[PDB]
């Protein structure tokens, strides 16, 4: 879900990876990319926090907003052996909406104002095992395979018509179907409720396994080249307790529990490629292209809500697409120890898609990054890198939204 950068010098030049250093987060990104590193071992931290400003507005002006700050971190080491850098990692990174429970978005149809919340917030913990060999004095290749860990936590109400509008699309089934249709009526709403680690499971979270792998090239002496894919994130089923409740045109509630099973949950495949040239031997010029891949894969995510008196279920079919993220960014070192970091990238998906759902806001495209560096020791560094994710509006409803993502890392050498 990082689909833009990663690591606190890759997100300050756009999100460029794939043809020069780019820290200890080149696991997560082009491992390849690590023999470029100083001599002996890297040892890296580094912290993210992200403010989100959403503000969905709605047929005849009501606001509901967002405005919620979520963190990710890291913390590495690549050691040295030979041309073999062999490191390991852990990279957790957080992302929510938070509207609370005085919003049009917390009215059944009618419009009666329930209690309920609207709120969503996922963890992924991403944790690679990576290599980068150098072969030739022309050539590098690595690789990495994470395993990951999803936790997933989530308050949605949906009102009545859009319940309707999932059966008669053939997406929502499930015998609690009938049953609570009538305690719901035109003017009700459902509920669903996913709430933290208080169980030690529960919680709704799973486990699973991504990959990586990549190369490098110097077809000049200053002049480099770089290619890595990220493979599906195979994410296992996620499971926990969740509480569908359902509310009628008065704003009775039925309070229902039961366990969520949401299957097929894909980060996508991804493939980029780029360069590097160095036309200064103080000034730096990187630019990738990523494509990730989500239009493969032919399945349907499902979500199984079972209890005791009957199950629901939803099935959205995987659909999708490409999203093409073109990217550059510069890296003049003014002076030794400090270099100055700049970029941008524009992304654009191919189908479209206006799924305005305020709890899943969608990626960002114009990005614009800056950020720099601070050598205060050659075995002591520290950077850090601030990205404008220049906002858009979108209407189906109607939304805007923006982030801004600042991170920093040190990384003491040995």
């Amino acid at each position: 879900f990082d689909l833009e950068g990663y690591g606190a010098i890759s997100r300050a030049m756009g999100g460029t990876s794939s043809s020069y250093y780019t820290g200890n987060a080149a696991l997560i990104s082009n491992p390849a990319t690590l023999s470029f590193a100083p001599d002996g071992n890297q040892f890296e931290l580094g912290l993210d926090v992200v403010t989100t400003d959403i503000k969905v507005h709605d047929s005849h002006g009501a606001e509901p907003k967002s405005s919620t700050y979520a963190v990710g971190a890291q913390l590495s080491y690549v050691a040295q052996l030979d041309d073999w850098r062999f490191g390991a990692g852990l990279f957790v990174s957080s992302l929510g909406t938070e509207y609370g429970s005085k919003s049009f978005l917390s009215q059944t149809e009618n419009g009666i104002q329930t209690s309920f919340d609207n709120s969503s917030r996922l963890i992924v913990l991403r944790a690679p095992i990576g290599f980068s060999y150098q072969a030739t004095s022309k050539l590098t290749f690595g690789a990495s395979v994470d395993l990951v860990w999803t936790s997933l936590n989530l308050e949605l109400l949906l009102p009545s018509s859009q319940v309707g509008a999932l059966t008669a699309q053939g997406n929502l089934s499930g015998g609690l179907v009938p049953s609570l249709a009538g305690f719901v009526g035109t003017g009700g709403a459902a509920h669903f409720s996913l709430s933290r680690n208080s169980t030690a499971g529960g919680a709704v979270d799973a486990v699973g396994w991504g990959g990586r792998l990549g190369l490098t090239y110097k077809l000049t002496d200053n002049t480099v080249l770089g290619a890595m894919y990220n493979f599906k994130t195979s994410v296992g089923d996620l499971e926990g307790k969740a509480t569908l409740s359902a509310i009628s045109g008065d704003g009775a509630v039925l309070p229902l529990d039961g366990d969520i099973r949401v299957k097929n949950f894909e980060m996508p495949a991804s493939l980029t490629l780029g360069l590097a040239h160095q036309f200064n031997e103080r000034w730096v010029v990187a630019a990738d292209i990523k494509r990730a891949y989500w239009g493969d894969v032919m399945d349907s995510m499902n979500v199984a809500f079972i209890s005791q008196l009957g199950g629901i279920d939803v099935a959205l079919p995987h659909r999708y697409q490409d999203i093409t993220v073109a990217s550059i960014g510069t890296a003049y070192k003014y002076n030794n120890d400090l270099t100055l970091r700049a970029g941008y990238s524009y992304a654009q998906q191919a189908l479209d898609s206006e799924l305005i759902l305020p709890v899943i806001p969608a990626y960002l495209k114009r990005h614009v990054t800056f950020g720099g560096e601070y050598d205060f020791d050659k075995d002591s560094r520290i950077n850090l890198a601030i990205s404008f994710g220049l906002r858009e509006r979108v209407q189906t409803l109607r939304q805007s939204h923006s982030q801004i993502n600042a991170v920093v890392s040190y990384s003491k050498n040995f």
